[PDB]
């Protein structure tokens, strides 16, 4: 039985709100206040393992971030400047955490959409250049959504 701190990060109206709420309370909630940044917990079971998941959605500062175990760099996959932002999240994520390996995951969101502007092949290759994995979701379908947070607790229990 252990516990894991996770951030949420990205830029807004990537979906941050939408995949926090899809985890915690199983349906997609349309257009979730954007200034809420609030803390959720849910007790889940990983390859055995029982774990409690303490998750900070940011919204519109370092000391709650450092605390942070692991953090979803979100972009939207129809959003392209949500996808440059993703090197500016790390920046700052390694900078307060000290530079260290810190456990991430690249997230793309909203994959149901079809005026796609980034590409799987991309974001993998993204991904690739940081040595973390790219899950894809999409919080209105729920395709992915608990991937993308139990992939995290992996990375965490992997650098623990
Ligand atoms: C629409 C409201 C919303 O969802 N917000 C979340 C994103 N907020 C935000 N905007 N910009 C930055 C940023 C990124 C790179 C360089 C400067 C500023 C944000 C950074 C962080 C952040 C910090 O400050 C430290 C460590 C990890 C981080 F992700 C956050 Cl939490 C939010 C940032 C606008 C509001
Ligand atoms: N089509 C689609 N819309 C989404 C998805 N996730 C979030 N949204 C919508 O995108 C907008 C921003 O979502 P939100 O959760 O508020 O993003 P945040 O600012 O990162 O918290 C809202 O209008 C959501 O309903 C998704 O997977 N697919
Ligand atoms: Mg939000």
């Amino acid at each position: 039985m252990t516990e894991y701190k996770l951030v949420v990060v990205g830029a807004c109206g990537v979906g941050k709100s939408a995949l926090t709420i899809q985890l915690i309370q199983n349906h997609f909630v349309d257009e979730y206040d954007p200034t809420i940044e609030d803390s959720y917990r849910k007790q889940v079971v990983i390859d055995g393992e029982t774990s409690l998941l303490d998750i900070l959605d940011t919204a519109g500062r370092d000391q709650y971030m450092r605390t942070g175990e692991g953090f979803l760099l979100v972009f939207a996959i129809n959003n392209t400047k949500s996808f440059e932002d993703i090197h500016h999240y790390r920046e700052q994520i390694k900078r307060v955490k000290d530079s260290e390996d810190v456990p991430m995951v690249l997230v793309g969101n909203k994959s149901d959409l079809p005026s796609r502007t980034v590409d799987t092949k991309q974001a993998q290759d993204l991904a690739r250049s940081y040595g973390i994995p790219f899950i894809e979701t999409s919080a209105k379908t729920r395709q992915g959504v608990d991937d993308a947070f139990y992939t995290l607790v992996r990375e965490i229990r992997k650098h623990k």
